[PDB]
């Protein structure tokens, strides 16, 4: 019983890794988008840009 | 009388071991079925599973 249990337990833990790894991957794109948004924001602050550019 | 009786007694005990042996064999499948139920249950507990899976 203990062994057969550890086997299903291993699979269950593997699913744990899958859910988390899927999320980390998505949050990678999230981080990238935010960084780009930051760049555009600093570009906007420059007094040179006119209202149309902002 | 004693000898003839002991023969009948031996037959009785053999048939007694028969009833017991049959029973033990059946309860063996019981243990196997219960063990699989445990595996399925621990598999359900894993948070990854969704209502459909459970």
């Amino acid at each position: 019983v203990q062994s057969r249990g550890l086997d299903v337990a291993v699979r269950n833990a593997n699913d744990g890794i899958s859910i988390a790894q899927t999320a980390e991957g998505a949050m990678n794109e999230t981080t990238n988008i935010l960084q780009r948004m930051r760049d555009l924001s600093l570009q906007s602050a420059n007094g040179s840009n006119s209202k149309s550019e902002r």
